[PDB]
């Protein structure tokens, strides 16, 4: 259904104009539609943005406007890219939010950058594998993300491929999007407790053993869900992916395999040949505690090895 009248120009709280296209992706991501600044031509195809539309009362979309109004502002973000001395960074650029009326209900608007591919789809097309060079490279970018999300006081609790997608124009460039159920661990620099949140369950195949034991997640799952993530793009497999619908299932075998990776290295590759950055990276997280701040340059090292070892290094190529 029609949240706007195709064309239309908007205005945002800070009086901003833009102007609202087509929906994206035949509408299979809900109320996503193509925006542009405001001027004579029409909304294109080839649209920077993208304006987000949900009822003002759904907390979602608030809980994510909060995260991007915080820690996705353009200057914000350049700066970080500028003092760290990045290529770029992968979280999306906020533009502005506003509040919209149609047919007597109040909408909520969020302005935000349009990418092209989520990784999902070219994971499938790829017969469900990514090179290690591939892997490296998207888990070096997704932990310059995480450490950046975390020194915002933030977790994401949801990194998989379906989240990640490429920079519109730049094919080796990969974001982190989907903040609605992300998490201010640390409000203030004040550590939430070691216990439930008043609910961010992630998706079950790779959520953190802290998620699976009902307490609110923090650096150290972001950390374990990217550590799974990796293995199901190499192999195309994780152990436990036959009993997705037994959660029970699920954390006791993630439990076993934690106490455990050189198991997990012979589960999940073949009888020694299992990539050795992928086990320090593992055996490097198993020692977080649940308020420990990641040495996340240690954790790029450890990939570094691994580009090193392939005969290759950081150049930022994704080869996808
Ligand atoms: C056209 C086109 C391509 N395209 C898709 O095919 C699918 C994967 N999606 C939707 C994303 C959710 C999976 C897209 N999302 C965005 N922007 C965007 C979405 C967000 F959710 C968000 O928070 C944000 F900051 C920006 N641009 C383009 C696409």
């Amino acid at each position: 259904a029609e949240q706007f009248a195709v064309g239309e120009i908007i205005t945002d709280m800070a009086a901003a104009a833009w102007k609202v296209g087509l929906p994206i992706g035949q509408g299979g991501f809900g109320c996503i539609y193509l925006a542009d600044m405001n001027s004579s031509e029409s909304v294109g195809s080839d649209a920077p943005c993208v304006v987000k539309v949900e009822p003002s009362d759904n907390g979602p979309l608030f809980t994510e406007l909060k995260f991007y109004q915080r820690a996705a502002k353009p200057e914000q973000i350049q700066k970080w890219i500028r003092t760290r001395k990045l290529k770029y960074l992968g979280v999306p650029k906020y533009w502005g939010s506003g509040l919209h009326d149609k047919n007597g209900k109040s909408y909520r608007f969020m302005i935000m950058d349009r990418f092209g591919s989520d990784l999902q789809k070219i994971y499938e097309a790829n017969a469900k594998r990514f090179s290690r060079k591939t892997v490296l490279q998207l888990s070096l970018r997704i932990l310059d993300i995480l450490e950046y999300i975390h020194e915002h006081e933030y977790v994401h609790g949801d990194i998989k491929a379906s989240n990640l997608l490429l920079n519109y124009k730049n094919p080796d460039q990969v974001y982190l999007v989907d903040y609605g159920l992300a998490y201010r661990y640390c409000p203030e620099g004040v550590h939430k407790a070691y216990a439930a949140d008043p609910c961010h369950d992630g998706t079950i195949e790779f959520t953190s053993i802290d998620a699976h034991n009902g307490v609110a997640p923090s650096r150290r799952g972001d950390l374990e869900i990217l550590g799974y993530c990796m293995i199901q793009w190499l192999t195309g497999h994780l152990p436990w992916e036959d009993n997705l619908k037994d959660p029970k299932y699920v954390r006791d075998s993630k439990i076993r395999y934690r106490e455990n990776i050189a198991s997990l290295m012979d589960k999940c590759f073949p009888a020694a040949n299992a990539p050795g950055e992928i086990a320090k990276y593992m055996e490097t997280v198993k020692l977080l505690d649940y308020t420990e701040k990641p040495l996340y340059e240690n954790l790029r090292d450890i990939l570094l090895q691994g580009l090193k070892a392939i005969g290759s290094k950081d150049d930022g190529k994704l080869d996808l």
